[PDB]
């Protein structure tokens, strides 16, 4: 749940930066 990222936090919420 951020914006301007590569991956996803929760889907529908926003992106995520670092993901596994």
């Amino acid at each position: 749940c951020v914006w301007g990222g590569d991956c996803t936090d929760f889907l529908g919420c926003g992106t995520a930066w670092i993901c596994v």
